[PDB]
């Protein structure tokens, strides 16, 4: 079982032509079977997983495997804490990682984070970020904030106030609480309605556009994966995906946290990558990454269309 998929682990490493072994036992099998798995590794060989792994792969695709066999709660605690940890701060990947996930494991990651490192989550973004920007304001409130149901009443008033806030050059003093209040603060289901709501009162135009409007740099991107996020998941992670292919090269912490917190769950992807970009995922990544870290997330990223394995 699990001493067999060790030995597929080390195999994987010392033949090049097996390298994506490992990302298949990331597909196969659950997280926590894999972290098993990783802390078994050392009982067998004697070596911790990482320090094999960095004999033999590339940066990028160390990291990339080391995020795939960790529980979730986990994963999401390291990569805040590496972004907040020392003299920066990685505002995208706190971005990135606070907009993107439930409010139920909001509300585990809170307990986790104080556990590993006598910390609080919500402080130590607000220290390192401030409240001065829309994007800081909208991840202190969802760090430490709920989203909880509200009646028709209450969206048919916040669209009035939206839209408000759309037809005005800039975030007037006035708009910072109604973009806060929706963006953090409203349930999937209420977002969607609102959405569509917004559609339907406003001769077809689209709250997504109106954020576009608004917004400049990470404060776009912020409110645009809010956005996405909370309408459709899978629209967010190809949202997130794009941005990370952007430009001249590309950003592969990005890509390795984007992929090895959505892929499992956001089968979608692709599919909602060609419909608004125009150009298949794999195409794009063909042109933007080269050798078997490319494979690697073109495979990631491919639906699993059949049941997990059990070590
Ligand atoms: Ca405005």
């Amino acid at each position: 079982g699990v001493t067999a998929v060790v030995q597929k682990v080390v195999e994987a490493c010392q033949d090049e032509s097996k390298r994506l072994d490992l990302i298949e036992i990331a597909r196969s099998y659950p997280p926590n079977q894999l972290r098993n798995m990783q802390r078994t590794f050392q009982a067998i060989t004697g070596t911790f997983l990482d320090a094999f792994l960095k004999k033999h792969l590339s940066k990028d695709f160390e990291s990339l495997v080391l995020m795939l066999y960790k529980p979730r709660a986990q994963l999401l605690c390291e990569l805040i804490r590496g972004a907040t940890k020392g003299a920066g701060t990685d505002e995208k990947c706190l971005v990135d990682v606070l907009l993107t996930i439930e409010t139920h494991e909001v509300r585990e990651i809170r307990q986790l984070y104080y556990q590993l490192y006598n910390d609080s989550l919500g402080d130590v973004v607000r220290k390192d970020c401030g409240d001065k920007y829309m994007w800081a304001k909208l991840i202190n409130a969802v760090a430490t904030g709920d989203r909880i149901p509200r009646d028709t009443h209450e969206l048919e008033e916040d669209l009035v106030l939206v839209r408000k806030a759309i037809e005005t050059k800039g975030v007037k003093k006035d708009e910072v609480s109604t973009w806060i209040r929706i963006f953090a603060t409203y349930t999937r289901a209420d977002f969607r309605q609102l959405h569509k709501m917004y559609s339907a009162k406003y001769n077809g135009d689209s709250l997504r556009a109106g954020v576009e409007d608004e917004f400049q740099g990470l404060d776009e991107y912020a409110f645009k994966l809010a956005h996405d996020f909370l309408y459709d998941p899978c629209c967010a992670a190809a949202f997130s995906m794009n941005v990370a292919f952007a430009g001249s090269g590309s950003d592969s912490n990005r890509l390795n946290r984007i992929t090895a917190m959505h892929f499992r769950e956001c089968k979608g992807c692709k599919y909602y990558y060609k419909k608004v970009y125009g150009q298949a995922f794999d195409e794009r990544c063909a042109t933007e990454l080269k050798g078997v870290y490319g494979d690697a997330i073109k495979l990631l990223w491919e639906p699993v269309t059949v049941p997990l394995l059990s070590m």
